[PDB]
């Protein structure tokens, strides 16, 4: 059933791009309810308001990769329950 999946987690991605991007994926996907780019280790994480957003955005992208002006950047779930602001 389901699948505890909110937070999606880019990979090959470089950290820095454009959001209109990023979120212009998962437009369809639904509705972005966030978006953070840890520059960290090239790593982006965006937050759906619905399931069946974050599921579609990954799940989708199982198979096909999404790429940015030529940059393939792939688009993965997340490894935590979900993304903390900083500290409220």
């Amino acid at each position: 059933s389901g699948v505890p999946s909110r937070v999606i987690h880019i990979r090959k991605l470089p950290i820095d791009v454009t959001e209109g991007e990023v979120i212009s994926l998962g437009l369809p996907f639904g509705k972005v309810t966030n978006l953070l780019m840890l520059k960290g280790k090239n790593q982006a994480f965006i937050e759906m308001n619905t399931e069946e957003a974050a599921n579609t955005m990954v799940n989708y992208y199982t198979s096909v990769t999404p790429v940015l002006r030529g940059q393939p950047i792939y688009i993965q779930f997340s490894n935590h329950k979900e993304l903390k602001t900083d500290s409220s």
